[PDB]
């Protein structure tokens, strides 16, 4: 009833640990950091300090003020060094920098955000090979609390969250529906599905109107409201309701560092064999 | 109710015939067969033929026996030559000849058939450019006959069909189901969409439990049987209840020829600018 993702995060992790010791792989991983946001940064030091205990070489390089030019240089120079398994760019950017056309130079077998046009095609074309983080962080959830061959809706329909994560689920046989600001009815689609996938960062969104008894809730939002930090549903509320229950924090966060080096990994790994 | 796709493939063809006059492109597809496929044939000579009409070269490359390492080199000469904008192979093919794996070969902007990786990516990131022909043939029947920002429940979950149109119906501000054959109960889903699209391949599967008087039921089945041919749905029952619907043949079948040809001018205005 509670789902809790820091033990998953360890099993991962230690699952990880286990494949780069009996396999002698040494993945790296590069970040590159655009400005000085907090979120951003506690994402990045979580990536090299997890790293660290599995054993991934992971790199930040923070930049004040970069230009394009210089910025799609040194992703060229990392994209061609073999020593270099995975690369990452951190969000948000400033203001013109386009995040899905930087990206783009980043060979898709470096690309460990998985959000690259190519990644996103093959996850699509059931042939995943690297995942988004939070998509993967969602199924982690079902996988190890026993959620199979359910309907899902999806509040969300960005290309971080609810698009790669649908095509993700019906990958695994889940039955999808994916929602958004402009559905006219979304209480009427996530009363009728088993899961409840939401990501639309506003705090207390799904409230009990919108769930069943039955319902299995996983909250991805995640709200600053009186410095404190809040997902998207009202936990308090469902947690006496509904079947079982994200928190926020301790849900799917823990996992998502994790799941960006799961990436490098089999990067490294593909690298391994294919180059 | 009858939501025919004929005057949506004229009226296609005129506006393609018009975007080549004002931009001077000569574009042309290659074609390539590899077999004795009747459908396969009928559907590249629809492309010869309006591709003729509308100023497309397009061009057919038969084989008996092609080897997958020629095979290999020819999309790759065809790939480097500028003058190709269009690489399409037909399907189906010789067996454990891996279609998504050749097309991955093809550069993304010749890409017409648009299912290969990056294509399918850049629909999944809503940034459409190639898209594939049966997806787009449901969104240009939904267009002309009214029916914009809807709930719709796709029954099928193929990287040909529902895979690339759950993608282009979000894109598109659509609220979209997805189901298949490990879907417990298909009808509640489709029951409660205003429109239901159905390729399951299966005559008589989508029947009068399934859908309502306000249902919009478009059909993408292609069936053979009495070598009579039908759709998925049951037509001639569902015609008299529900508020609209194809009709197989004659629905989305006759616009798919004309969106590869649509990617194919696509395919050309980009490799001018590049
Ligand atoms: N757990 C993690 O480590 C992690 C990782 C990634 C993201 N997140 C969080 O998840 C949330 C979304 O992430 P994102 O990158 O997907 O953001 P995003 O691009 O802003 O997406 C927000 C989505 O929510 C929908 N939405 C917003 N308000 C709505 C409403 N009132 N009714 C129905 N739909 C509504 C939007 O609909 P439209 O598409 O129509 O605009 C959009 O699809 C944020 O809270 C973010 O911080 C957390
Ligand atoms: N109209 C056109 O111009 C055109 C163009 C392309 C395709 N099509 C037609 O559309 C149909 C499907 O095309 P495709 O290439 O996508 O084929 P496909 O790859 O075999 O897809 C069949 C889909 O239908 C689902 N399905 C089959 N039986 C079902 C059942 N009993 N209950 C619920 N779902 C069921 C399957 O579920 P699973 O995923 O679980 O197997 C699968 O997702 C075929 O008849 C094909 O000829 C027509």
């Amino acid at each position: 009833k509670i789902l809790r993702g820091e033990e998953i995060a360890e099993k991962k992790a230690e699952n990880l640990h286990g494949i780069i010791e009996r396999s002698g792989l040494e993945p790296s991983l590069k970040l590159i950091q655009i400005g000085d946001n907090e979120a951003a940064s506690i994402y990045a030091r979580a990536k090299i300090r997890r790293g660290k205990k599995i054993g991934i070489a992971v790199d930040l390089e923070k930049y004040d003020d970069i230009s394009m030019k210089d910025l799609l240089k040194r992703i060229d120079d990392l994209a061609k060094d073999p020593q270099i398994n995975g690369i990452m760019i951190e969000n948000p950017l400033p203001k013109g920098f386009d995040y899905y056309e930087i990206v783009r130079n980043i060979p898709y077998y470096k690309d460990v955000d998985a959000l690259s046009p190519y990644n996103q095609g093959l996850i699509a074309l059931n042939r995943e090979f690297l995942v988004p983080a939070t998509p993967r962080a969602v199924i982690d959830i079902m996988d190890y609390y026993g959620y199979h061959e359910n309907t899902v809706t999806i509040v969300n329909r960005s290309p971080v969250v609810g698009r790669p994560l649908s095509m993700m689920l019906l990958n695994r046989n889940y039955t999808v529906s994916v929602c958004h600001s402009k559905t006219k009815d979304i209480g009427s689609m996530t009363r009728s599905s088993k899961i409840v996938v939401v990501a639309v960062g506003r705090p207390g969104f799904l409230n009990r109107e919108m769930v069943t008894p039955g319902s299995v809730v996983i909250d991805v939002g995640i709200n600053y409201v009186n410095d404190k930090v809040v997902g998207d549903a009202n936990f308090e509320d469902l947690s006496e309701y509904v079947e079982a229950i994200t928190p926020v924090p301790g849900g799917v966060g823990p996992i998502t560092a994790t799941n960006i080096l799961e990436n490098v990994v089999k990067a490294a790994e593909f690298q391994k064999n294919n180059l």
